[PDB]
């Protein structure tokens, strides 16, 4: 059921903050582990800010912290270009509950179409479920983000979902889940964006895990 994969979700959803070393950590979105000490994380959380791998990156999973280096992180693309979301191995954080065979096959994506979905997240580790209306595929989406300094930067992915509903700041890095239960309620992709109530999660199939 949706509300199952919302409970794997959920148990696999941190914290993702960003420090300078010995400074304050500042809450900035969700990441999702996947697998082994494998997350998936929108990288506009940090790569456009100045010197980030310089930063230490934090992971609060549940009230326990564990933070690194940014340069210690490895960052792998699920393709070719940029797709905002990218896999990132954190050798400091637990193990995950591998939850790859839950996402949608590449196959399947057709079959989430014209559908309700819904965006099981959290707004600083509060979990919420929130509610999408039938979703449609953008070839290209492009979305605003505005930096820490004030400046913005457009971004544009490939193979975005974009669902009628209302997100709230924080709620990026959520995963996207679909109400179709003959797909066994996929999960579908990683929210990045939600304004004048549609919401946009970047596509990930279960094929994307094999770049490791
Ligand atoms: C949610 C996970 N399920 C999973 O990986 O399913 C793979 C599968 C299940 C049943 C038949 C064939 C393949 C889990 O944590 O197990």
């Amino acid at each position: 059921s949706t509300l199952e994969i919302a409970g794997l979700v959920r148990k696999n959803l941190v914290q993702f903050g960003v420090g300078e070393k010995n400074g304050s950590v500042r809450w900035v979105m969700n990441a999702l582990g996947v697998k082994d000490d494998w997350l998936l994380v929108p990288s506009h959380a940090y790569k456009f800010e100045k010197d980030y791998e310089m930063m230490e990156f934090y992971f609060n999973r549940g009230g326990t912290y564990y933070s690194i280096s940014a340069g210690n992180v490895v960052i792998q693309s699920l393709d070719v270009g940029f797709q905002d979301v990218v896999l990132m191995k954190v050798p400091t954080i637990p193990k995950f509950r591998d939850i790859t065979q839950h996402f949608i096959k590449k196959g399947d994506v057709p079959r989430a179409l014209n559908r309700l979905a819904t965006l099981v997240t959290t707004v600083n580790g509060t979990p919420m479920l929130i509610s999408e209306g039938p979703l449609k595929m953008e070839e290209k989406a492009t979305y605003v983000h505005k930096k820490n300094d004030g400046t913005t930067v457009d971004l544009t992915v490939d193979q975005a979902w974009r669902g009628k509903g209302e997100g709230l700041p924080g709620m990026c890095g959520g995963a996207l889940v679909s109400s179709n239960q003959s797909i066994q309620n996929a999960i579908l992709g990683i929210h990045v964006a939600g304004g004048n109530s549609i919401l946009v999660a970047k596509l990930v199939t279960q094929e994307m895990f094999q770049n490791i």
